[PDB]
């Protein structure tokens, strides 16, 4: 089991971590959702489907920065909606093809009341998810760590 971003860069079986930087809508009223949609980021595969089947989990989801200050979040992860930051361990999504599938998680994060003005800065730590593998094979149990990174800044008008 692996995954890679869309930009080709990779984390092999076994987990790590890598970064990922992601278009922003670049303004958000209060009432609307800016939505992170790592499931076009984000993307991996079984590597030996024919006789194991591997579970996926969101185990955590973590905020930072301008997200964390001026947004109230939520992730969908394989269609429904749990908290974010997060407060437990998602179901399990199955990997039983050697074709990459999406990771299903976007983020759907709103502005909260206090908030105004750059409300996310270019280049900044918007959010840690951790995918968690294990499998029904073995005892591999594996995190693979995405940093995500806004790429520009996000405007909350007042
Ligand atoms: C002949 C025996 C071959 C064993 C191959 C094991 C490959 O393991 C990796 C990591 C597992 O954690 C993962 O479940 C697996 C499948 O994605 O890929």
């Amino acid at each position: 089991f692996a995954c890679k971003t869309a930009n080709g860069t990779a984390i092999p079986i076994g987990g790590g971590s890598a970064n990922v930087y992601v278009n922003l809508a670049p303004v958000v009223n209060v009432g609307q959702n800016l939505v992170v949609d790592l499931s076009t980021q984000i993307f991996c595969h079984n590597d030996y489907p024919e006789t194991i089947t591997d579970y996926v989990t969101l185990q955590r989801g973590s905020a930072y920065g301008g997200v964390l200050s001026n947004f109230s979040g939520t992730v969908k992860y394989s269609g429904s909606s749990y908290p974010f930051p997060t407060t437990s361990e998602t179901p399990r999504v199955v990997y039983n093809s050697r074709t990459d599938k999406p990771w299903p998680v976007a983020l759907y994060l709103t502005p909260v009341s206090s908030a105004g003005g750059v409300a996310i800065k270019a280049g900044s730590l918007i959010a840690v998810l951790i995918l968690r593998q294990t499998n029904n094979y073995n005892s591999d149990d594996f995190q693979f760590v995405w940093n995500i990174y806004a790429n520009n800044d996000v405007v909350v008008p007042t």
